[PDB]
């Protein structure tokens, strides 16, 4: 297992335009397009995304480019911020990608104000922070996905994903 498979189980993938868990187009493997209520606006950044009129619709290779531009997007946005760098250098492997999968599905806004869970992931108090990450909007409306991540943050292996 690792962050691309991890996502592609939390995310799936569907090759045509659909609404995802907020009512926001999307595409592929959580490849949001926009927060507009348009799906007009919606085709269009498609297009702009892949470079051709795609009428809606993408082809899986397309998918799974889009996918690694956000994934490798994901990480590098971690790396530029200054309250999750030190937390995401400071675990291990496994762990890392419970974080790049939070930020991939929240964005780096949404995650940098886990400031709380975040110091305890620092500091490796791995069930205190499993208890926190709980509190959130995030696990109440999406209470299984968060639930394997917060696993992998609590135990360090992928048996949630198993
Ligand atoms: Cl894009
Ligand atoms: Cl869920």
């Amino acid at each position: 297992m690792n962050i691309f498979e991890m996502l592609r189980i939390d995310e799936g993938l569907r090759l045509k335009i659909y609404k995802d868990t907020e009512g926001y187009y999307t595409i592929g493997i959580g490849h949001l397009l926009t927060k507009s209520p348009s799906l007009n606006a919606a085709k269009s950044e498609l297009d702009k995304a892949i470079g051709r009129n795609t009428n809606g619709v993408i082809t899986k290779d397309e998918a799974e480019k889009l996918f690694n531009q956000d994934v490798d997007a994901a990480v590098r946005g971690i790396l530029r911020n200054a309250k999750m760098k030190p937390v995401y250098d400071s675990l291990d492997a496994v762990r890392r990608a419970a974080l790049i999968n939070m930020v991939f599905q929240m964005g780096e806004t949404g995650v940098a104000g886990f400031t709380n869970s975040l110091r305890m992931l620092q500091q490796k108090r791995w069930d205190e922070a499993a208890v926190n990450l709980a509190k959130s909007r995030w696990y109440n409306q999406t209470p299984n996905r968060a639930k394997r991540v917060i696993t992998t943050f609590r135990t360090g292996t992928w048996d949630a994903y198993k």
